[PDB]
């Protein structure tokens, strides 16, 4: 059971040792596309790139690149893409990403500027009344409605694709307390943030994979999909204590590099896991 093996390297001080096994463990694969000279100002941050694999194409002849991970959780039935914040020259990709996998839900797990410094575009509306154009991808957005609570801001957004004039709604959830250094202290609002994004129907078989991002989409992304892969095994298996969190951690690793990027993430993981287990009831 993960809870004493939690404690066993608590006491012990290992999670850097046993994280370091992880990272020697995880998978390589070709990110060539990622690489192409032309792709460079597509890319947030160099040492990180999708894998030719698994990565999310657009549909535009042109250039089809994103930097954008499909994480399929074969036993788990749920999907994820893995996103970078948006760029400047990125945001109008990223809605036709959204609208291309039919995506119902977006979840950004980080401030637009941490530690003085942009970490991502202003990618969606501020007001009702001023809407964005991405005229490289001829798509409109509207937002329709915000809702501001103390860790988290839920916004509905509508998506048109001004080609054809189909509209979506986009729900935007928002965790907006993650803080600057380490990881929150107690998961028990990273797990209620991520029980009302289950709740609203985003992560489920109907609809295209969720987008998930923070900066670079491997650290904070990497928790959210770790803990939620996590807890839905548990509900399906004879034997909840089977779920190793490291197994899960490596199988999502095939998907996309550096899922998880520190110890004290890793720690914070099995944490939310141990205490959502604790929920159900
Ligand atoms: O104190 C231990 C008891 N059992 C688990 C729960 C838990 C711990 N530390 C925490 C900090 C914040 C929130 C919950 C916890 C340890 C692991």
């Amino acid at each position: 059971e993960m809870e004493k093996e939690f404690e066993q390297i608590d006491k012990s001080g290992s999670w850097a040792a046993i994280y370091q096994d992880i990272r020697h463990e995880a998978s390589d694969f070709p990110s060539r596309v990622a690489k192409l000279p032309k792709n460079k100002n597509r890319n947030r941050y160099r040492d990180v790139s999708p894998f030719d694999h698994s990565r999310i194409k657009l549909h535009q002849e042109d250039n089809d690149y994103i930097n954008a991970s499909l994480i399929k959780m074969e036993e788990a039935q749920r999907s994820y893409i893995l996103t970078q914040g948006p760029l400047p020259n990125t945001v109008g990709h990223f809605w036709e990403m959204v609208w291309e996998q039919k995506s119902r839900g977006v979840v950004m797990l980080n401030r637009v500027m941490e530690k003085g410094s942009l970490k991502c575009a202003q990618y969606w509306p501020q007001k009702e009344e001023k809407e964005m154009i991405f005229e490289d991808t001829n798509l409109k957005l509207t937002l329709i409605s915000e809702d501001i609570k103390s860790y988290y801001t839920v916004r509905q957004l509508e998506l048109e694709n001004l080609t054809t004039q189909e509209t979506r709604e986009i729900l935007h959830f928002h965790y907006t307390t993650w803080p600057d250094f380490g990881v929150p202290e107690s998961p028990a609002s990273f797990l209620n943030f991520l029980f009302k994004v289950r709740e609203s129907g985003s992560l489920s078989p109907e609809h295209g994979p969720v987008v998930v991002h923070c900066s670079a989409g491997i650290g904070r992304s990497g928790t959210f999909c770790l803990a939620d892969t996590c807890l839905l095994l548990m509900d399906k298996r004879k034997d909840p204590s089977s779920v190793d969190i490291k197994k899960v951690l490596l199988e999502m690793r095939k998907f996309r590099m550096g899922l998880i990027q520190t110890a004290d993430q890793l720690r914070f993981s099995y944490l939310a896991v141990i205490e959502g287990a604790k929920f159900i009831m």
